[PDB]
RNA sequence: GGUGUCUUGGAGUGCUGAUCGGACACC
């Protein structure tokens, strides 16, 4: 069902927290 | 809030995108 809302495409976490 | 789609530097330890939350059209 909830496939493209889950799956997210290319973005790095610039250890923000 | 749900369904389809996309989100960002929206969150998020994932060895960096799974899971979650909103918007948009429809309900």
């Amino acid at each position: 069902t909830r496939q493209a809302r889950r799956n997210r495409r290319r973005r790095w976490r610039e250890r923000q927290r």
